[PDB]
């Protein structure tokens, strides 16, 4: 080819010491789970099938790919320090699709559609603090 597919994120040797609090991790997880139910998200659920789509040089244009499952795995492995990194990863996913395919491609409109859905949900994200009377041992 044809640049090979880069290794999966995250690097389980650089897991952050202070991850996002669980109440924030539960929210962004349910948010990503809600986006994964959207019919428009199907192409973004998993890494690109470079053989089925016949894009041998895809990883030459996109050196850092991203998908909804990777974002989900990084949350489950506590790889994020701030919820803004989850937003940045979702943005990178949309950016890669528009960069490679272009605003004319209908797959870019699917990415735009799920990004709007993601942004509507992230409006109600709880603050990084715990709450009112949540106790600390």
């Amino acid at each position: 080819a044809g640049a090979p597919k880069p290794p999966q994120e995250p690097d389980m040797n650089n897991l952050p010491e202070n991850p996002i609090p669980q109440h924030q991790a539960k929210f962004v997880l349910n948010t990503i789970k809600a986006v994964k139910r959207n019919r428009e998200a199907v192409p973004f659920l998993h890494p690109v099938d470079t053989v089925k789509l016949n894009v041998p040089f895809y990883y030459n244009y996109i050196p850092r790919p991203m998908d909804l499952s990777t974002i989900e795995r990084k949350i489950n492995l506590k790889a994020y320090e701030d919820v803004s990194q989850v937003v940045d990863d979702f943005n990178l996913m949309v950016k890669n699709c528009k960069k490679f395919n272009g605003e004319a491609a209908g797959i870019s409109k699917m990415a735009t559609n799920i990004q709007a859905q993601f942004e509507k949900l992230m409006v109600k994200v709880p603050p990084k603090e715990l709450p009112a009377g949540t106790n600390v041992a």
